[PDB]
């Protein structure tokens, strides 16, 4: 009248936090963390401190040949990756193609050394005309003009002789050199340019072994020419030489460039500000500071990234379900302000709540130890994604969105499913901890006391705030009080 | 003598549907469902609400050139994918090789607008002969003749002068242009048919820039030819023009073809009939109505499909382990006609069954809500998977069995350890919510009834249906019945 | 003073072996299995009972053609993959290219039959020289000399007559024919070696169509000549014939292969001896006997593998975890020699331990289901794993090192949360059939005996060894004990 009693029960709060399972959806919960990254900064970043190469409204073609209407960033010796824009205005100015074009942008896409030297002055033709090369096609200050890295030469007198030159390469690098050959539109032409009706390229390395011949079509107006200029490419490895022999039709080197290539990345399609940050990923969209497994801004990247999903919210429970003074079978307690799991006293020294501090450590360490494990067992390798492939390599465009859109399947099920599975293993783990501790209290305290049905025992003993601790500790003593117990009970 | 009782059991029924889980085969179950579809219709579909195109006995070469064997359906103005079989009876009759023939059969796979129209009239040929143009290769009516859409050109008189033809395209769509070079057998064919011993084509557009050169070599009968026919393509923008030139050899347009493109699909290796019926998959052996996230059928499908894994059942548990009137401790009950946790009870108005509706609505919910997790949470796009590499692409098709192979590997494990994980998890929420049930009772009761350790309690007081009503309603009023209980009890 | 006592417990021993859970690290049981397979043998094996190719210090070009240096194994007539050194030092010892390189040594990856046959006797040439084409790049016993399979005919007297050879396929089998070009360094060296100045080669067959001509550029010397050897193949099927016109610059066919081809496979960089084993899975580093399903040796591998996969160790569970007489709730029994879950009883007959038959055998059957599992439900396919993509092929050797990287994360982080959820399920079904077992006894027992908190019961009543056995049994009969019980209990 009224006998001393303790109570078993959990955590509430005020949370409207909310969570699913593999069998129940909106579950609200005292805690959760979201594995899915969701927010960019807008900006394009260095990648791992090396600058990118943004190109503002030349294409790498129109960059490298030196297009005169190129207005860009001159001077950049290294870059991690390249920034097109998707159609840019500044192509090639004089029309025509580009020899594997697609593998050179890919071979430039990362770069640790890049410097533009002279390897042919243009003041060393003396037997041809270096400055008549020119083209309405290809304006610079309102006069026409031509591509600055490459001479067209024209005949002299009436008079093309042909042109043997060797450079040498007696630098330390490997040297990407560039040259073309004009396609006219008839014989007159041919003539009247090259003075020779029958011309030829001839280029040779330790490894090149070239002949070039022009080709007469009749050809749509483009830029208001049907003339056509090919382009060619080699990497001079440091100690050979190339050898050129041309008739006419010979777009001679003027500028080369020395490189330096530690490992490739790719051309990113992109309209973005540069913004001075540093990044271990970046995106179309924007940069990432990437510590969760997952995001769902853009499949196009390039870096350490998380896994792309297709998903909104990949949210794990963390805490718990959420919901004399009664125990567990009735609900949670807002009164336990602190702890997981616990205990409601009344004695004669008064009433109150104690945490269970052994179960609630177990628990919390539990739950942090299953939140970084589905992270941090996550492997992250660099990678580099991008739209490398012409509209004649479709199969293989098609082979690589097979692999992409495969890859985004499985990892979206396996999230999805990894958090519903284990959402409901960490509740359940809840109710596993609660009712321990209920029968931790049951064992110990025997018929010393009597189950209320509601979470509550109600002792048949004076049981000071020092036998309740003892109880809380897991050292009740039984037959220090079942003397005094077993006269309350009988009765 | 006796006194009124209830017990805790669950569903039984006859069943013999079987279940493996993580840790045991072949355990007998209440309710079972395959999530693994192993149906087709034997039939090719629609696709999304469009017809196919089947090429009965003709290759696509044969059928764009006018291999004039080939009977097919003529008109069909758009198409989803395209049939062939795996090695057609009528590809090209004139013996020879088709340019990118793989890149134009992907452009061709799935086509919005398909319209034939003439360019260039076989009447126009005032100064060639455009009627001798004709093999014993190319049968038609047991006379000797010719691919329908294309002139073989031959000399008239004994002269075989220059040809410049344009032709502009004033279509609103873009125009797929087809075209050939005769490579003959010696110089004597060649002046016999082309008078000129020295010939070429040229061709331009704002794009192509192609002069094409005979090729003499000695070469074995194919359909009784030594010579050879090279055909070749272009796509000509809708405002643009393409210019033709040529000194002999020439196999002319007659016939091109309006197309527009809205995305790709393949070409399918099948034997079967079309069947008036719409689908969201196709497979080589039938169409797929895929609301289930796995089959087994074949790994060479178009459209929406489940993912395709080496298996030949995923059965989960839906029901339980399928096994006075004893209660739990001792198996189910057959008499539980309806519920899946509930209750038998004997007091003085009679016997019978009842369900526990609360804690089976609970259980029936997350069982249903498991099951469609594990197939709404499935990603399930557009995909196109064919064989489109040739024999010199070797590498490229090892490239794409091993990404095949690696998703079949990935999607079969996942797929089967999936079913045994969650098997095992259902099997012990039914104990789980069983033995809770049996607690529930407990606790309510406590010393107004003795545990009669086989799942049933004993009442120590007179228990009415209306008492039982509130043991099964958790609202069981023990003060109310505390006094005639202790009465029994002592003694 | 004192009653007979039962006790319920689990097996302990004196392991060290560790594990990790979901939730916890370094959790110390009674046994665990690897599932990592982390050893290989050091050698390079048959595969599937058929030698390797094992090429010393040749390439496959070399080996092919005749390279005069290449001191090989010749007699070998069927081989399952090829092994090369990264940097073979004997290539082509007269500098050159070979012809799509690549897609023939995939064809010869894997090869049934191989036989080299003469086709056009060295002694056939009566109108050209046969043994001037030698060379100091080539050198043999000291001495200038050529490829070996290969003719690099000469003008006689001063003359070089059109050559005309055809060759029939009279073999069963497909024939890899191999024939080259000489590029001379100019006009002089031209007609020094061939007299004519303008030379091609014609070759034809029912699919080949080709004319090769000569190119004259200035290139640098390699093997000290400035001369280039462009070497061509073609697959002559078993009734076709090849036919050869030239008029200089001709390497003329001496011996051919005669080849059966089922199923591709790779070539194999390594360093290794041959060491007469057999296997299923080869390495660069060794092979390996694949019961398992995961390993972490070596990306590159060739036949049925085990999943390659980032980490040092995945250990599951397969014991406990490891720590009157007490019973469960006070740790393990290192008396319990055998079973897993039991007892300890003290009567007047004497004290001992006792196994539960059943619920051991149950929970043993169900791990040893577990492990299996995992290991038995993995698909493994033949794959051959190799580099086969030149320098200008970068773009596709990205897509599949994006591939390959993708299943490596994918296969890593799914073993890692595998081995971790499965751990934890585990641990928890021991916690779970210990608690069973207790509560088995409970329900048996009732008021004849009392909980004594520690997961023992004291009797108030006589139990000998045959009482003692029908509560091991489940056949415990509480009537005939209630009366005996019922007088000890009250007082
Ligand atoms: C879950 O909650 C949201 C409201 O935030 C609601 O739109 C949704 O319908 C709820 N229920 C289910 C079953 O998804
Ligand atoms: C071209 O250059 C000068 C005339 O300015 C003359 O000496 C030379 O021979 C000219 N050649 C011809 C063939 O006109
Ligand atoms: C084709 O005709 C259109 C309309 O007459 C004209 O504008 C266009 O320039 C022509 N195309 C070419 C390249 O001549
Ligand atoms: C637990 O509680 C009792 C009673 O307060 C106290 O005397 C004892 O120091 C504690 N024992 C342990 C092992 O913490
Ligand atoms: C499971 O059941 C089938 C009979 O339907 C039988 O073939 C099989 O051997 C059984 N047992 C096991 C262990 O697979
Ligand atoms: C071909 O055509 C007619 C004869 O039918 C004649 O006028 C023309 O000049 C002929 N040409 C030759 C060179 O025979
Ligand atoms: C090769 O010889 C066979 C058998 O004599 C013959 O039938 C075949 O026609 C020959 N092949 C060619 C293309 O001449
Ligand atoms: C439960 O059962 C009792 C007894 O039949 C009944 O009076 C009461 O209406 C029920 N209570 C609830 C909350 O359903
Ligand atoms: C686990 O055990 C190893 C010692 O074998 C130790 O290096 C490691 O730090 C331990 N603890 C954790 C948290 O990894
Ligand atoms: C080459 O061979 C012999 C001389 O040995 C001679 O009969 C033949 O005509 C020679 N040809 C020439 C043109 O010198
Ligand atoms: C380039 O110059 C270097 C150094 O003078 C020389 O050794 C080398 O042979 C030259 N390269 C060629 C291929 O001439
Ligand atoms: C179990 O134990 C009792 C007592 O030893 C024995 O008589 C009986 O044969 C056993 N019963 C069964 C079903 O094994």
């Amino acid at each position: 009248d009224p006998g001393d009693q303790i109570c078993i029960g959990y955590h509430a709060n005020n949370s409207t936090e909310q969570v699913d399972t593999i069998m129940e959806k909106n579950v609200t919960v005292t805690h959760a963390q979201d594995i899915l990254e969701k927010k960019h900064n807008g900006k394009l970043c260095d990648l791992d401190g090396v600058k990118p190469l943004i190109l503002r409204d030349c294409s790498v073609a129109g960059w490298l040949l030196g297009n005169p209407m190129c207005d860009e960033f001159i001077n950049v010796p290294e870059w991690s990756y390249i920034v097109e824009k998707a159609n840019p205005v500044n192509d090639l100015c004089y029309p025509g193609d580009f020899n594997d074009y697609e593998e050179l942008k890919h071979l430039l896409s990362r770069i640790n050394h890049f410097e533009k030297i002279q390897i042919i002055p243009k003041s060393s033709w003396s037997s041809h005309e270096a400055s008549l090369g020119v083209s309405s096609a290809c304006p610079y200050q309102g006069k026409s003009s031509f591509f600055r890295n490459v001479v067209w030469l024209i005949k002299k007198n009436s008079t093309y002789p042909t042109i043997k030159r060797s450079y040498n390469n007696t630098n330390q690098e490997d040297l990407l050199v560039l040259w073309g050959i004009h396609h006219p539109n008839d014989a007159a032409e041919q003539t009247k340019l090259y003075q020779n009706p029958t011309t030829y390229i001839s280029v040779g390395t330790s490894t090149l072994n070239q002949r070039l011949v022009p080709r007469i079509a009749t050809r749509s107006k483009v830029n208001g020419q049907s003339g056509r200029m090919e382009f060619f490419w080699t990497i001079l490895k440091p100690n050979d030489a190339i050898n050129f022999e041309s008739n006419g039709n010979f777009i001679a080197p003027e500028y080369a460039y020395k490189i330096v290539k530690k490992g490739d990345s790719t051309i990113m399609k992109s309209e973005l500000e540069y913004g001075n940050c540093n990044t271990k990923c970046q995106t179309p969209m924007g940069a990432i500071n990437s510590s969760m497994p997952f995001h769902n801004i853009h499949p196009l990247t390039i870096g350490e990234c998380p896994k792309y999903v297709k998903s909104n919210r990949l949210v794990l429970a963390t805490g718990l379900r959420n919901s004399a003074i009664a125990g567990f079978i009735e609900g949670g307690w807002q009164g336990m302000v602190d702890g997981w799991y616990g205990y409601h006293h009344s004695n004669e020294q008064g009433s109150g709540y104690a945490a269970d501090k052994e179960s609630t450590q177990k628990a919390i360490d539990g739950v942090t130890n299953k939140v970084n494990s589905i992270i941090d067992k996550m492997n992250t390798q660099f990678e580099a994604v991008g739209r490398e492939f012409n509209n004649l390599e479709r199969r293989i465009e098609n082979l690589n969105k097979k692999m992409e859109d495969g890859f985004l399947d499985v990892w979206t099920y396996n999230a999805e499913l990894l958090v519903l599975m284990e959402n409901e293993r960490t509740l359940d783990f809840h109710d596993s901890n609660v009712k321990n501790l209920y029968d931790k209290v049951r064992l110990q305290l025997r018929d010393n006391a009597k189950e209320l049905g509601n979470g509550c025992f109600e002792f048949y003993h004076k049981c000071d705030n020092e036998c309740m601790e003892s109880v809380r500790n897991g050292t009740y003593d039984y037959p220090q009080y079942s003397e005094e117990a077993r006269l309350k009970r009988e009765e």
